[PDB]
């Protein structure tokens, strides 16, 4: 059957290197037939801050805020902020969340990670205990596609900012994988403003060319032994 | 001499367990007789979304917004929105910069994120050349105080989290050595939601003594051998 793929894109210019990568993503993923949502953060103007806003209605322990506790339990009474909840069922819904950035301090931009921090949420995304294999979101596929400012030399074990597979293990491992995704290999665009004009039309079709047999690809294994080595 | 103190903390509620960690902070560092200023992040409401209202000068290019060029060239012309102009007059005085927060997806709550991806922008906090050892804020001090769900063991190479050490990388080596910063060994609070009150009180005290001489400590080599080996 068909597949659902939710998008969540955090740049501010539909004109970037990350907005021709997110619609060319959108383009090729129509065309094969599949339901795609994009979730465009700043055009949404997301709400990254985990604040008490989140919960509507009286909280279980307002004398000493918890924000997981309250959030725990706003999901179980179905009294979560909207937007959160909206972000919610595209995930719930959706077979593959491909993310799509540029790297802001070895990290997704803080709107992205505001997405993270309010969305994922506890009882949604994973339980404790219930997590990484045992995770609420198995048997869902994830993907990052980075931009980075940094070459690909840069960002080699002898390169001044180590392995590139080292900044995925927030992302990949404590978030993902903590969340149940099976995580396929990241699309990493190094350094495009660098790049000539040719480069970065070959890194943009390079993607829209993986995304045509993305459905055949396995997972990695999120494991300290794929980021780390040794 | 030297010793005034920038505490970036990023809890909701005060009587928190990191509120009670920034506050044996303020007391002890204060009692020395440093010079402590604390931004309360989610007191100050503080943006953590990176957009074009961040420059109040006229943008150089209004039709294709690029974040990293405008902010850059308007923090030469001081033109930078009033929240980011500062905090960066916080961190240039600033001997020392403790981070107080809780680990929210191997990583800084996005309010927190969003303060490094704003405050840190190029001209202030780095430039090229001039970032790692040659980093614009170098000399300065910085500490990491973060707490966790996630016990002790789990963060292991035998549990299920990995080293502590793996997700201190893009924040230690790939945001703060980036800028400059010589790091002192990060301060990791483990579990306090799982101790007993009498155990959290402990954690709170070793913090409070630890800081009695912080300021001869000697910083971590901030390498990846550091974070990643044996
Ligand atoms: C706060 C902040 C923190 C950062 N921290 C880091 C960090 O830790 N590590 C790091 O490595 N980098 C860092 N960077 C840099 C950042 O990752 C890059 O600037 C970003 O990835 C560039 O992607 P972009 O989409 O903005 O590029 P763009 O500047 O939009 O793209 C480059 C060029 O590609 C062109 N282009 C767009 N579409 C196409 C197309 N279809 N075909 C051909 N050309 C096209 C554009 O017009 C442009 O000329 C940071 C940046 C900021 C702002
Ligand atoms: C969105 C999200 C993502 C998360 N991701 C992760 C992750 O990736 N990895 C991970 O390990 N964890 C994760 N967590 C858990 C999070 O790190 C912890 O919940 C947090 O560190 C707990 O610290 P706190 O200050 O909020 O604790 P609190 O709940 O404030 O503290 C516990 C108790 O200490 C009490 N207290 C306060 N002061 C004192 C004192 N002086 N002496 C004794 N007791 C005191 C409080 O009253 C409270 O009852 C995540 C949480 C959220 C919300
Ligand atoms: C001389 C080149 N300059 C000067 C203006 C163009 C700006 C390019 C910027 C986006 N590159 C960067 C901006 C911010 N952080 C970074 C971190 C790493 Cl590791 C590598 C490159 C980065
Ligand atoms: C009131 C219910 N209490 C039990 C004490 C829940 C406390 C458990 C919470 C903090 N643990 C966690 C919450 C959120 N994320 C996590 C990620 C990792 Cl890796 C480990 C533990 C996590
Ligand atoms: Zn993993
Ligand atoms: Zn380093």
């Amino acid at each position: 059957a068909g597949k659902k793929v939710l998008i969540v894109y955090a740049h501010q210019e539909p004109k970037s290197f990350n907005g021709s990568l997110k619609n060319v993503a959108v383009d090729e993923l129509s065309r094969q037939g599949c339901t795609v949502t994009v979730s465009d953060l700043y055009a949404m103007n997301f709400e990254p801050r985990a604040t008490d806003k989140d919960i509507t209605g009286t909280l279980s322990n307002p004398e000493v805020f918890n924000y997981g506790v309250e959030t725990h339990e706003a999901y179980k009474q179905r009294s979560l902020a909207s937007d959160i909840t909206d972000e919610q069922k595209k995930v719930r819904e959706a077979d593959l969340v491909i993310f799509q950035f540029p790297l802001y301090w070895f990290s997704v931009p803080a709107i992205l990670k505001g997405w993270m921090d309010r969305v994922l949420c506890q009882g949604f995304a994973f339980d404790i205990p219930g997590f990484y294999d045992s995770g609420l979101l198995q048997g869902k596929l994830a993907l990052l596609s980075v931009t980075t400012g940094g070459t690909a030399e840069m960002y080699t074990k002898t390169g001044v900012n180590g392995d590139s597979r080292y900044f995925l293990w927030p992302l990949q491992h404590g978030t993902l994988h903590f969340c149940g995704f099976k995580v396929l290999a990241p699309q990493i665009s190094f350094a495009p403003e660098i790049a000539s004009e040719e480069e970065r039309k070959g890194m943009v079709a390079a993607w829209s060319q993986r995304l045509q047999t993305i459905w055949k690809e396995e997972p990695i294994p999120c494991t300290a032994h794929w980021h780390f080595g040794q």
